[PDB]
């Protein structure tokens, strides 16, 4: 009964204290490891974030199994990521190949096997009881392909500055950890490990960095993002509680495209729209600020659209 | 039945909403109001965030009646706070002095009517349900005193950065919202108004600050925290989920006292503790950031302690 979800948020809080743990611990004993490597800041401290991950997850996968896709998306994600930082110590065309493999693989679960339903939930129409289920069958497989690349390249791109993607995904996998325990979905463990993996990682990436992340990490988390509301057949909610990610390939879309159509002309003083921010003379850290209040806000809209 | 807590959860998520919109609309009009009456940023902006609490819960007052105490108390540190900040634009024993007035009307409030009961939970004993409850009768108001003069100092020490009592009290505040909620306590709209009306500051007070709080604001918060948590019978969860603000008060008794029983040798390097690190070597925003990310740990470990 009460007892039922008690003791899920009770090992939901556990997975987020556990991996903020490994992930706080693991950064002062990896940062002279990555300096290493190098020799503004390291980078590839997506690997103390995944680490921090598969560690926590890798105790509830017998008790919680709708993790392992997850799980594996996210690894898969960071493999690629991993690649692409080797080869930045020792490519955007290449990045979209990557993407599309883990993508199609993915598609291959989601469609063979009978763990989760393909329809997607609609925001503002009566929540899983009531509601909407958006459906296209044929479709599935295109929008799948579009929504992931959107939502990973939408991660990536936010990477930026200090703090920046950590503090957005921090309030976005808190969301889905509270989604995943109400809604009786399998994957709140994870959700909550990459909570506490990022508020750890936090603490050394915050301005000035001590620390980088990735794209073996912004990948990685993107990947997360994506699968974790396709297990949870909110996707349609990824463009509210991920506006952010959203409006940082879009408006990358929209500067690149309206530059080649006029003589070089800029709609924006810079792409993406964090940068713009920073030539209107705001802080590194108000843009940090500025958008992780407004996903704070955008979560709490979206959970009304769930009622 | 689950319709009850749903239509709360709906009610409280507004009240952020509601208290967020003001916040943040309030203080590009209020901010040169406030520069004109200094003429190093404007201080008094705890007047932006006391406006947009009594504006939202002003609307939650007839269906939620438990409101009013909590309200009547921040306010009431709000007058201390508005006094005490315009004597610095036309005291340490003075604001005691005025702490003690309040607290005493509060003390007034909790043991002549019967709305709340005086007891205590103690934290991993069981939660409501099960539990100990703390009582010691004759101790109750010298209890009060302490705690409510201890959370109020602390809160109004740790305003000394750029969004350092913005971001750890927005934590304190949503974890006494979903507390409130879950507890069936009639307080959650305004600890929800006070998450909302901070979230709206913290845009304008994010480094470098565009405006100040308070002492109108900081005295205001210390209010709300100790009127909350008694509203709840939670004073005993204070030092853990209020951590910061009793290490904050605590590393000042501990300088002080030390300082006079030596010949003027130093504990810290300089108290309280927020500076102690900034002159070890840590950013501005380290320091926000590292006790904002222990707050959030320690809301999730004061939480196991309902179970
Ligand atoms: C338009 C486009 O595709 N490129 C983007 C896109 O390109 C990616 O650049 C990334 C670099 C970025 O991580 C830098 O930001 C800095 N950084 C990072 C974290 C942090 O916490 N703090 C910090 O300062 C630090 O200097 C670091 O080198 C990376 O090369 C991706 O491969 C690249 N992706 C693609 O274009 C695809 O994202 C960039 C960062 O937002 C944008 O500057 C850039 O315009
Ligand atoms: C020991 C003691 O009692 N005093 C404290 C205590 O004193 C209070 O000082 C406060 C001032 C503080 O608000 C300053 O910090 C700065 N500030 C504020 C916000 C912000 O967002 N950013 C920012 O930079 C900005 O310069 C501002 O003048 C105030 O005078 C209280 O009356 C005072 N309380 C008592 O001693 C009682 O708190 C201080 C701030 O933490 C400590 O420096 C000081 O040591
Ligand atoms: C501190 C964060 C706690 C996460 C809140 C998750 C809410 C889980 O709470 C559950 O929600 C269900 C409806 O959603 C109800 O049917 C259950 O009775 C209730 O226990
Ligand atoms: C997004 C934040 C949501 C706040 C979560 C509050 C949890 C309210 O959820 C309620 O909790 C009670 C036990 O606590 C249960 O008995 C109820 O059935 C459940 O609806
Ligand atoms: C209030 C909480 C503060 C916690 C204090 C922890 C101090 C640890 C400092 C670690 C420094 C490691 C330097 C690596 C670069
Ligand atoms: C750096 C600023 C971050 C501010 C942190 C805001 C925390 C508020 C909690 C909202 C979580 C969103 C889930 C709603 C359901
Ligand atoms: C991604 C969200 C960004 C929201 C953009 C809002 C821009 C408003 C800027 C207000 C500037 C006011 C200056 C007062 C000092
Ligand atoms: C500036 C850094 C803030 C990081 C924000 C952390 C948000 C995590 C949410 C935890 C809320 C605590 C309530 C637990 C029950």
């Amino acid at each position: 009964e009460n007892l039922y979800f008690q003791s899920m948020i009770h090992e939901t809080i556990l997975a987020i204290i556990i991996a903020f743990a490994i992930s706080a611990l693991l950064c002062p004993i990896i940062i002279p490891f990555l300096h290493k490597l190098k020799f503004g800041t390291p980078t590839m401290g997506g690997l103390i974030i995944l680490s921090s991950i598969i560690i926590t997850s890798v105790f509830y996968i017998p008790s919680y199994p709708k993790i392992i896709p997850v799980l594996f998306v996210t690894v898969g994600f960071g493999i690629i990521g991993f690649l692409d930082d080797y080869i930045k110590i020792v490519k955007p065309m290449q990045k979209l190949v990557g993407q599309f493999i883990i993508t199609g693989i993915f598609a291959w679960y989601l469609l063979n096997s009978g763990e989760v339903g393909t329809d997607m939930l609609i925001p503002f129409t009566g929540g899983f009881d009531g509601g909407s289920f958006l459906s296209l069958g044929i479709f599935f497989v295109p929008a799948l392909f579009f929504i992931m690349l959107g939502t990973d390249n939408g991660v990536n791109f936010t990477d930026g500055l200090d703090g920046l993607c950590t503090s957005v995904t921090i309030l976005v996998a808190t969301f889905l950890t509270i989604v995943a325990i109400g809604e009786d979905m399998g994957i709140s463990p994870i959700t909550g490990a990459v909570v506490g993996s990022l508020l750890g990682f936090l603490l050394f990436n915050v301005y000035p960095a001590k620390v980088f992340m990735g794209d073996t990490g912004s990948l990685a988390l993107g990947g997360f993002v994506a699968a974790s509301c396709y297990m949870m057949r909110m996707p349609l909610f990824i463009p509210v509680i991920g506006l952010i990610y959203l409006v940082e390939v879009l408006s990358v879309i929209i500067q690149v495209t309206y530059f080649k159509r006029t003589g070089g002309k800029r709609i924006f003083k810079m792409a993406p729209i964090h940068h713009h921010f920073e030539l209107c003379g705001w802080s590194e850290t108000r843009v940090v600020a500025v958008f992780a209040i407004v996903t704070a806000i955008l979560c709490m809209v979206a959970y009304l659209g769930l009622g």
